[PDB]
This record gives C-alpha cells, sequence and structure tokens, in this order.
C-alpha cells in the first residue's frame, strides 16, 4: 500500500498518486511531459505535468520555482489554476521530480488558430487574454512571452494562460528543444527596457495569426525576426531609434528601409467574416484593434486598459473579471542560486 504507482508514457515513467487514473500523453512541453488523467477523488479529468529534476540548471529551476509560487497564489478564471502538487520521493536527498496537477481544458490556441472563428468567439478569446494579463500586471508580473502554445481553451470558448512568462533578469540550456521567439515585442528583441504593454505586442501577434492563419513574424533568430517585422509594419520613425542604445541603434538605423504596409493591405477584407452588416462592422473594428496592438514603438502602442475599452472587445467587459483583487506574492523573486540551493527552495515549496 504505497500511495503512488508507476506507468510508462513514451520513454517517461510517471509515478503518481493512486487517485489519478488512465494517464494519456497530451504534450511534451519545455520543462516537462504533460498527461491527461481522471482524478477519482475530485471526479473530473485533470492535466498532470512531470517536472524532471527541475533543479538540473538555473533556468529550469527559476521557471519551476516561479511557476510554483505564482500558481499557488493567483486565483483567476483566466490563469490555469493548480489543483495539486506532489513528489513521490520521500526526503530532500531522494527528491527528484515535481508533479503539477491542473484543470484540463480541451485544446491549445495553436489548434484554434487553424480554424475560422466567428467574431463573437475571437473577440471573447481576446477579451480573456487581456483579463489574464491585466491580472498578472496588477501583481507586477509582466509576462513577456505569450504564445499560442501556452494558452488553452475549452469547448465553450473559456480560455486560460498556462505560464507566467520570462524571469525578469536571465541563461544557457543544453537542449534539443528550441524556444519560440515569434511573439516577442520589439523592446525585448532589441533589449531596450519594457513596460506592461510589452504583452500587447504578443496579443496582437496572436490575434494577427488568428485572422491570417500564418505566424506573422516567423524568424529563425532575432535578426531574421526583426526583418520580418519591418518588412510589414515599416521602419520605426526616428523618435523610436532615439531611445535605443547607440550599439544596437547603429544596427537598426542601418537596415534597408521600408515604408511598410497599411492595415487593409496587411489584413485584407477577405480574411474576415464580412457578409452581413454585423460582420462588416466587426471586421473593421478588428482591424482597427490590430493596428493599435502591432505598433513597434511601445510609447505609441495601445495599453491593456485601452484595449479592453475598445469597441471590438468592450462588449464582454465585466469588472469582476477585469478589476479582480490583485494576487499577493518570494519578494526577491529574481534571485540567483546554486543547484543544491534550488533543490532546497523547490522541495520546501512542494512540501510547504
Ligand atoms: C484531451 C484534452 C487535451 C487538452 C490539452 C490542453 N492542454 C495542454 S496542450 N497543456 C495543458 C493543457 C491543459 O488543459 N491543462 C494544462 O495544465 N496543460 C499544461
Amino acid at each position: 500500500d504505497n500511495q503512488f504507482y508507476s506507468v510508462e508514457v513514451g520513454d517517461s515513467t510517471f509515478t503518481v498518486l493512486k487517485r489519478y487514473q488512465n494517464l494519456k500523453p497530451i504534450g511534451s512541453g519545455a520543462q516537462g511531459i504533460v498527461c491527461a488523467a481522471y482524478d477519482a477523488v475530485l471526479d473530473r479529468n485533470v492535466a498532470i505535468k512531470k517536472l524532471s529534476r527541475p533543479f538540473q540548471n538555473q533556468t529550469h529551476a527559476k521557471r519551476a520555482y516561479r511557476e510554483l509560487v505564482l500558481m499557488k497564489c493567483v486565483n483567476h478564471k483566466n490563469i490555469i489554476s493548480l489543483l495539486n502538487v506532489f513528489t513521490p520521493q520521500k526526503t530532500l536527498e531522494e527528491f527528484q521530480d515535481v508533479y503539477l496537477v491542473m484543470e484540463l481544458m480541451d485544446a491549445n490556441l495553436c489548434q484554434v488558430i487553424q480554424m475560422e472563428l466567428d467574431h463573437e468567439r475571437m473577440s471573447y478569446l481576446l477579451y480573456q487574454m487581456l483579463c489574464g494579463i491585466k491580472h498578472l500586471h496588477s501583481a507586477g508580473i509582466i509576462h513577456r512571452d505569450l504564445k499560442p502554445s501556452n494558452i488553452v481553451v475549452k469547448s465553450d470558448c473559456t480560455l486560460k494562460i498556462l505560464d507566467f512568462g520570462l524571469a525578469r533578469t536571465a541563461s544557457f540550456m543544453m537542449t534539443p528543444y528550441v524556444v519560440t521567439r515569434y511573439y516577442r515585442a520589439p523592446e525585448v528583441i532589441l533589449g531596450m527596457g519594457y513596460k506592461e504593454n510589452v504583452d500587447i505586442w504578443s496579443v496582437g501577434c496572436i490575434m494577427g495569426e488568428m485572422v491570417r492563419h500564418k505566424i506573422l513574424f516567423p524568424g529563425r533568430d532575432y535578426i531574421d525576426q526583426w526583418n520580418k517585422v519591418i518588412e510589414q509594419l515599416g521602419t520605426p520613425c526616428p523618435e523610436f531609434m532615439k531611445k535605443l542604445q547607440p550599439t544596437v541603434r547603429n544596427y537598426v538605423e542601418n537596415r534597408p528601409k521600408y515604408a511598410g504596409l497599411t492595415f487593409p493591405k496587411l489584413f485584407p477584407d477577405s480574411l474576415f467574416p464580412a457578409d452581413s452588416e454585423h460582420n462588416k462592422l466587426k471586421a473593421s473594428q478588428a482591424r482597427d484593434l490590430l493596428s493599435k496592438m502591432l505598433v513597434i514603438d511601445p510609447a505609441k502602442r495601445i495599453s491593456v486598459d485601452d484595449a479592453l475599452q475598445h469597441p471590438y472587445i468592450n462588449v464582454w467587459y465585466d469588472p469582476a473579471e477585469v478589476e479582480a483583487p490583485p494576487p499577493q506574492i518570494k519578494q526577491l523573486d529574481e534571485r540567483e542560486h546554486t543547484i543544491e540551493e534550488w533543490k532546497e527552495l523547490i522541495y520546501k515549496e512542494v512540501m510547504n
């Protein structure tokens, strides 16, 4: 009668509490493998993520720890919530793996992106991304890495963000897995200091992908990515370069120039539901919002608050969803530690 049992998924051994049944692999993420399971105590399905030796390096260890603390203390319909945490190992020395148990949704945004959504749905998804982001922002968490693979949806269009983004500071990782850059803001690509609206860029990139069914700026590296950006939106006016460091500013002011394209050209009428008057008016509103989110210079880019006040989005506005009490966060939450120290930190958190 041990409280745990073991089953194979690919080359993984999941060792989980006996309550969780019928493990099925649904994903091979970044820090871990993810499984769907039935939880016999709660009487519902759930997602279970195995973190392997998350203390292996500092990037894994910071993400895991940040994940743990933030997920324990954020409670919001639009950020995935933690049902349960555990390790099968019994002491600090045998300690190896962390399992997070979370509510199970039906799909991620990547699958949604390959379908044609009506405006009521697309706008609802977007409204919900903005709510979740606003909530993070109100606890001083700026995400910096929204991407459709860390967003998930249910069949009834409810949506939740999976992760809490980048760690403020940051670095190297021995991996076969390459990290996705396509939704990262100009200020992050050019390392120039960011604010809250850094997450609006990512949103606009996702909305733009939703409409076009094609990653907007699919670069192999940050160089390529910046080219794909200026090709379309055009070279940022002088005022924005003035804000860059002369070292990178040099590089930027030295690319081929682009007048760059107009929003009707970037996102043509054909891409939108536009047969009834409702839909023509919505399309117009959709394109208006994109043109304010996909703005290179964050001084000119729309904010989360304004984008929630936007016509396309405003319809769903609920002050319960939008002005929810901020999470209370641990303080040094951009800290440096040896691997032995990270193991301690994480273990203590898994055990409370
Ligand atoms: C048979 C249902 C497939 C739904 C997959 C959605 N999904 C993905 S993908 N990853 C996660 C989820 C999820 O719902 N909850 C989570 O905690 N994570 C990590």
